[PDB]
């Protein structure tokens, strides 16, 4: 009948953490329709408010104060996008009240900002400290490093870490610093499942998470969906949002108690994260979170500066080298023997584990013998002969039946004259063996229901099972650097 | 190793600007040894905060009591760069001091906040608005002009303006707002040596500037030179900067008394500028000109992507154009048919009055008959026969004595195949231009006790220029789709 079905293999990298319909209960959720009508609420309301919002009706100055009504009517009254936030006492004491609005719904949420005062909230000046710091380092490495470090200062989290996302979307523990009695976490590795597409989407729309108590209860809203839409109420952009029981079972694991996040972004990706955890609750006042959001915007520009000005001197420098390449085969008796030479040839533009270069049935072996792999290389792409370049990290490497076998599964490889069998290749072994440097972590534990991969060693054992096999990858600039060198080569091709 | 020192282009790029050993009197500079010993101060401290500050004596708390050393002394035993500001009130002024370290020196500036409103020059709420507002702009032009507003409204300034630069450093005022009776700029030129080379890497490095009065007498910073090294302090990063004589004689011309602009980078690169002017002296608190640092970079990041995804288009559909033309060519009995007729053809491909196709000994002519040009052209490229793409927007015309003269400014040419004398060739025809220059750009010079004095301009008076013999300048993406059809050609002429 139905003759079709979803994808539906995974258990919960497709659980939805954008719609849960839930809240922190350190806050209360207010919902409205967009003329103003409330249509669902928090129901610890009342616990904080000392009102119910009534579903169908609309707030009062007797509730919320004219304060909060500025906002709100002045954010009904406009149009696109809206967030604010403004400051009141709410019965005996002191509330936040934050809001926003996204695909037509206005949203309302409270945060408890009491027993805290305007001295704790010096901090706003160690976060602008933090924000002038920032602008004047010189690379992501100490970047990282310093705000790792000084994140802690400031706030008191337990640990911090910067996180750093390779190509692959798996994601690295570049720096940490941490109270000293708790186990470093510096240099695990973890594979791309570990941030679901859709947490990847929201730390990259949204630039700051916010976990008070992995132990709280979850506020149900209701009611649970907007009559208007028949559909759930989009909180992506809120703050007070259930966090999903999976990752609160991976902290509990951990023995985290309260987390905080600042999103880097760069080129639209979710380049990096600082994570910040304490081992017992922990809340941050919402005007704070402000400063870290502007931080995350700013820090966010700066690494995205710095990544662009190291790509452009890894283009320059191969440029400035192709072209001397270029001009040696021009000016020598010989292309291929100026292809060859280990002084200067293919050996040199790309990082490799060797390279062979073809041409006009001649073969040479630069740093070892390929011969096996380029003819196997050229016996798949005889399948396919309109292909120009091929590469590949993950090549079935030869078989150990015979000594033919070894280690290149990474294959980068040029037709540069089709007319006469020219190839140049380039090779590359397995990459694990280079970086097996991670510390298996062994924290002693009674496990959560889901067991043990929902802990670091679990996440470091399933990012090697990601890597096996896999070369070092083929950088853009590796490809690019293939690229130009094809069309320099096709040039002798065409003059002799 | 050189045993030769590089010889700069133009007296225009030799002020230092960096180390003018004087500051604007709106405030003081105290300098200090990196265990915090003074190395050099102000004239000025003693009539602005009580005391005088010897150097090898320390600040002591008696002088600027304890907010200050606490900053400063959390500075020294700092790692890496410092920088960070306090509020705090000496003698009866309201300070703002504002700290950092640059090249290991350390500063400590001193702002009187005097006489303006505690509340609204809130740092946070400040760049809440401006940030709020650059991120709803879907291009650089509306993001010029809103953004040209805003400034206007939160500054009170009497002009502001959106700066641009063009492809020979030259640049022009693209977006404006003023005071009702005050003249309009809008749309006029300015030369490239207006903003000299060394004065835009500075302001790639420092992203802002402030002038509190252009009529300032400098307060020279005694001792000149730091006795570590006897060399200049370095002040490119100071807020107090003393500000170029010629450009407050450049601000005085055009009557302004007040200067404040914001520095747009891209790729690296000086972009275009913020800048505001008043007709009264004006001073910003340093709260407010923190929040347009913090926005600079958040403008530059936006302004980087939304210019990228604009050339990145133009480039994704002239690639499209190339290889459809690639496979035209490709698919035909003759390269030089499919190359010549308006179903897409050479002519397609850039914007062009004409063009010409010739390999073998054929030509062919498009959109006219250009035999006499294409002949005349590679006549003279037997003068430097080793080129292979040539291009002008000013080939110098015949005489006047007959319209048989080769009169078309524009030409641009590709030698696709040396061996077959393979060219093509694009053309333009004159195309009448007019430039308001802000001001007649007259010689930069007088001559007076100083010598010759790079003077700017007598006046600001809209001149206009009317540019004749030139065509359409070829774009960069213009000849870079000539040079990736000159590959794509030898590669065809290669198998041809
Ligand atoms: C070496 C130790 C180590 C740690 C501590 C580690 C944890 C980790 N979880 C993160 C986030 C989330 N993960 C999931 C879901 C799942 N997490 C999985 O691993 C799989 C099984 C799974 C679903 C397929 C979700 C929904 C979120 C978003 C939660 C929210 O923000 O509401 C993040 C980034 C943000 C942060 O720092 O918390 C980190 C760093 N990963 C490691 O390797
Ligand atoms: C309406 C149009 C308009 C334009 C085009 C404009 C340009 C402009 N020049 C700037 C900087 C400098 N220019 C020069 C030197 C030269 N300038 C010239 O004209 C010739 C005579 C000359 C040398 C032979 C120097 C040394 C500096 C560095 C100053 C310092 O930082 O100490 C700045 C930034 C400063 C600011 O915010 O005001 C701007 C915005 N200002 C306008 O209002």
């Amino acid at each position: 009948m139905t003759s079709i079905t979803p994808v539906t293999l995974a258990n919960c990298e497709d659980e939805p953490i954008h719609v849960p319909g839930a809240i922190q209960p350190h806050g209360a959720l207010v919902t409205l329709r967009a003329d103003g009508m409330v249509l669902a609420a928090s129901e610890n309301i009342q616990a904080l408010l000392g009102f119910v919002a009534s579903p169908g009706s609309y707030l009062t100055q007797e509730q919320v104060g004219p304060e909060v009504l500025r906002m709100l009517e002045e954010g009904l009254t406009g149009n696109g996008p809206w967030s604010n936030s403004v400051e009141t006492r709410i019965g005996e004491h002191l509330f936040d009240v934050i809001g926003h609005s996204y695909k037509e719904v206005f949203y309302l949420e409270f945060e408890i900002r009491t027993a805290d005062t305007l001295s704790i909230t010096s901090f706003t000046l160690n976060a602008q400290r933090i924000i002038a710091q920032v602008q004047l380092h010189n690379d992501t490495a100490s970047l990282l490093s310093n705000v790792t470090d000084e994140l802690r200062r400031m706030t008191g989290y337990d640990r911090v870490m910067a996180y750093r996302f390779r190509h692959d979307d798996s994601g690295e523990v570049v720096a940490e610093s941490r109270r000293e009695d708790l186990e470093s976490y510096l240099g695990q590795r973890y594979p791309a499942s570990d941030i679901p597409a859709q947490a990847r989407r929201l730390y990259i729309q949204n630039p700051i998470r916010l976990i008070a108590d992995v132990a709280y209860t979850p506020m149900r809203v209701f009611p649970a969906l907007n009559p208007e839409t028949n559909e759930s109420f989009d909180l992506s952009y809120s703050v007070l949002r259930s966090v999903s029981p999976i990752h609160c079972e991976y902290l509990t694991n951990m023995g985290v108690r309260a987390s905080m996040s600042i999103s880097i972004v760069v080129g639209g990706k979710l380049w990096g994260l600082f994570s910040c955890h304490h081992m017992s609750p922990k809340l941050i006042p919402y005007p704070v979170r402000m400063s870290f959001q502007i931080f995350s915007q700013v820090c966010s520009a700066i690494v995205e500066r710095l990544e662009q000005g190291r790509i452009a001197e890894l283009l320059r420098v191969s440029t400035e080298r192709r072209l001397a390449l270029a001009r040696r085969a021009r000016d020598a008796d010989d292309l291929f023997g100026a292809l060859a030479h280990p002084d200067d040839g293919i050996a040199a533009l790309i990082p490799c584990d060797g390279a062979l270069v073809m041409l006009g049935g001649r073969t040479l072996s630069i740093r070892g013998d390929f011969e096996r792999q380029a003819g196997n290389v050229l016996q798949r792409l005889q399948r396919d002969p309109e292909r120009d370049i091929y590469h590949t990290d993950n090549w079935p490497q030869p078989s150990e039946d015979s000594p033919d076998g070894g280690d290149c599964c990474g294959v980068l490889a040029i037709r540069f004259h089709r007319q006469e069998s020219g190839w140049i290749f380039w090779f590359r072994h397995e990459e694990v063996h280079r970086i097996r440097w991670g510390g298996k972590p062994e924290k002693l534990l009674t496990i959560g229901p889901s067991g043990p991969r929902l802990t670091p060693r679990g996440s470091f054992e399933a990012w090697e099972e990601v890597v096996r096999g896999h070369s070092t990858p083929w950088s853009e600039t590796d490809l690019a650097i293939a690229e130009k060198l094809r069309l320099d080569l096709m040039e002798l091709c065409l003059n002799h």
